[PDB]
Protein backbone atom coordinates (compact mmCIF):
# COMPACT_ATOMS: atom_id res chain seq x y z
CA UNK A 1 0.00 0.00 0.00
CA UNK A 2 3.24 2.03 0.73
CA UNK A 3 4.37 0.91 -2.77
CA UNK A 4 1.23 2.07 -4.18
CA UNK A 5 1.42 5.17 -2.85
CA UNK A 6 5.06 6.15 -3.36
CA UNK A 7 4.68 4.90 -6.90
CA UNK A 8 1.84 7.49 -7.32
CA UNK A 9 4.09 10.09 -5.83
CA UNK A 10 7.00 9.75 -8.27
CA UNK A 11 4.49 9.22 -10.90
CA UNK A 12 2.37 13.15 -10.53
CA UNK A 13 5.86 14.68 -10.14
CA UNK A 14 7.53 13.38 -13.15
CA UNK A 15 4.32 13.68 -14.87
CA UNK A 16 4.05 17.35 -14.19
CA UNK A 17 7.61 17.67 -14.65
CA UNK A 18 7.09 16.37 -18.73
CA UNK A 19 4.25 18.79 -19.04
CA UNK A 20 7.05 21.55 -18.02
CA UNK A 21 9.72 20.30 -20.51
CA UNK A 22 6.87 20.45 -22.89
CA UNK A 23 6.26 23.92 -21.73
CA UNK A 24 9.74 24.81 -21.91
CA UNK A 25 10.44 23.53 -25.84
CA UNK A 26 7.21 25.22 -26.95
CA UNK A 27 7.99 28.44 -25.59
CA UNK A 28 11.61 28.28 -27.29
CA UNK A 29 10.30 28.50 -30.68
CA UNK A 30 12.38 28.89 -33.85
CA UNK A 31 15.85 28.33 -34.57
CA UNK A 32 17.53 31.71 -34.87
CA UNK A 33 18.50 32.99 -38.43
CA UNK A 34 21.37 34.82 -35.79
CA UNK A 35 24.10 32.24 -35.80
CA UNK A 36 25.16 33.89 -32.24
CA UNK A 37 21.59 33.27 -30.90
CA UNK A 38 21.72 29.97 -32.65
CA UNK A 39 25.22 28.70 -30.37
CA UNK A 40 23.61 30.05 -27.24
CA UNK A 41 20.20 28.46 -28.52
CA UNK A 42 22.51 24.99 -29.03
CA UNK A 43 24.26 25.12 -25.75
CA UNK A 44 21.40 25.54 -23.67
CA UNK A 45 19.56 22.52 -25.56
CA UNK A 46 22.42 20.90 -24.64
CA UNK A 47 21.76 21.40 -20.75
CA UNK A 48 18.42 20.51 -22.02
CA UNK A 49 19.45 17.27 -23.18
CA UNK A 50 21.28 16.40 -20.16
CA UNK A 51 18.45 17.17 -17.84
CA UNK A 52 16.11 14.92 -20.09
CA UNK A 53 18.50 11.62 -19.33
CA UNK A 54 17.93 11.95 -15.55
CA UNK A 55 14.67 12.14 -15.69
CA UNK A 56 14.70 9.66 -18.41
CA UNK A 57 16.32 7.32 -15.63
CA UNK A 58 12.97 8.59 -13.41
CA UNK A 59 10.61 7.38 -16.31
CA UNK A 60 11.88 4.06 -15.93
CA UNK A 61 12.14 3.98 -12.51
CA UNK A 62 8.21 4.28 -12.56
CA UNK A 63 7.88 2.03 -15.02
CA UNK A 64 9.70 -0.39 -12.77
CA UNK A 65 7.60 0.54 -9.90
CA UNK A 66 4.17 0.19 -11.87
CA UNK A 67 4.64 -3.32 -13.95
CA UNK A 68 5.63 -4.82 -10.37
CA UNK A 69 2.62 -3.89 -8.69
CA UNK A 70 0.34 -5.24 -11.41
CA UNK A 71 2.12 -8.39 -11.40
CA UNK A 72 2.33 -8.81 -7.95
CA UNK A 73 -1.44 -9.64 -8.33
CA UNK A 74 -1.97 -7.91 -5.12
CA UNK A 75 -3.88 -4.85 -6.93
CA UNK A 76 -7.59 -4.88 -6.95
CA UNK A 77 -9.41 -4.68 -10.53
CA UNK A 78 -9.41 -1.05 -10.37
CA UNK A 79 -5.97 -0.05 -8.66
CA UNK A 80 -4.61 -2.26 -11.84
CA UNK A 81 -6.83 -0.79 -14.60
CA UNK A 82 -5.56 2.30 -13.00
CA UNK A 83 -1.61 2.06 -12.54
CA UNK A 84 -1.96 0.35 -16.39
CA UNK A 85 -3.49 3.39 -17.62
CA UNK A 86 -1.28 5.52 -15.39
CA UNK A 87 1.63 3.73 -17.53
CA UNK A 88 0.24 4.16 -21.06
CA UNK A 89 0.64 7.89 -20.08
CA UNK A 90 4.02 7.77 -18.66
CA UNK A 91 5.17 5.97 -21.79
CA UNK A 92 3.01 8.20 -24.66
CA UNK A 93 4.18 11.31 -23.22
CA UNK A 94 7.39 10.64 -22.62
CA UNK A 95 7.72 9.55 -26.18
CA UNK A 96 6.39 12.46 -27.46
CA UNK A 97 8.86 14.46 -25.99
CA UNK A 98 11.69 12.55 -26.19
CA UNK A 99 11.26 12.67 -29.97
CA UNK A 100 11.10 16.73 -30.31
CA UNK A 101 13.43 17.09 -27.94
CA UNK A 102 15.90 14.49 -30.34
CA UNK A 103 14.80 16.84 -33.29
CA UNK A 104 15.37 19.80 -31.79
CA UNK A 105 18.91 18.60 -31.20
CA UNK A 106 19.30 17.85 -34.40
CA UNK A 107 18.11 20.96 -36.14
CA UNK A 108 19.87 23.05 -33.67
CA UNK A 109 23.32 20.82 -34.64
CA UNK A 110 22.49 20.67 -38.16
CA UNK A 111 21.71 24.60 -38.63
CA UNK A 112 25.33 25.54 -36.69
CA UNK A 113 27.21 23.09 -38.72
CA UNK A 114 26.28 24.95 -41.61
CA UNK A 115 25.96 28.78 -40.43
CA UNK A 116 29.07 29.20 -37.09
Amino acid sequence: EVNLDRYQTALEEVLSWLLSAEDTLQAQGEISNDVEVVKDQFHTHEGYMMDLTAHQGRVGNILQLGSKLIGTGKLSEDEETEVQEQMNLLNSRWECLRVASMEKQSNLHRVLMDLQ
